[PDB]
C-alpha cells in the first residue's frame, strides 16, 4: 500500500519525535493561548500534522517530507527571536534530522 520511502520517512519522524528538542513541535500552535501565531506563520506544520499526511501517502520522496520539517524549523525562526530557547531548539532538532538523513544510504543525494 505505503511507497519505498515509506519506511525511512516513518523512522526519521520517530526519531524527531522522540528527539529531547522536539516537544514545542508535536502538535499545532493552539490559536487559543497563542492568539498571533497564525497572523504571522502563514503556512504552519508540526510533527503530528506530518504524522498524518505520512500516514495519507503525502510524502513520496525524502524531498517532500524534508519540505515540511523545513516548515517546521523555519516557522518556528520566523516567529521567535534569534538565540531565544525555541529557535535554538529549532536549530539543534533541524541539525539533528539532517545527522539521521545522511546515514541513509539510498538518501546521499539530499543535502541541506
Amino acid at each position: 500500500r505505503h511507497g519505498p520511502n515509506y519506511n525511512q520517512l516513518l523512522h526519521l519522524l520517530n526519531d524527531l519525535q522522540n528527539h529531547n528538542s522536539a516537544w514545542p513541535f508535536l502538535v499545532p500552535v493552539n490559536r487559543d493561548d497563542v492568539a498571533d501565531y497564525y497572523d504571522v506563520i502563514k503556512e504552519p506544520m508540526d510533527l503530528s500534522t506530518m504524522e498524518s499526511k505520512l500516514e495519507a501517502d503525502q510524502y513520496l520522496t525524502p524531498e517532500d517530507f524534508i519540505r515540511d520539517a523545513k516548515l517546521v524549523f523555519d516557522n518556528c525562526r520566523k516567529y521567535n527571536n534569534e538565540s531565544t530557547p525555541y529557535a535554538k531548539s529549532a536549530n539543534k532538532l533541524e541539525k539533528f534530522m539532517w545527522q539521521q538523513i545522511k546515514a541513509i544510504p539510498e538518501w546521499s543525494h539530499l543535502e541541506p
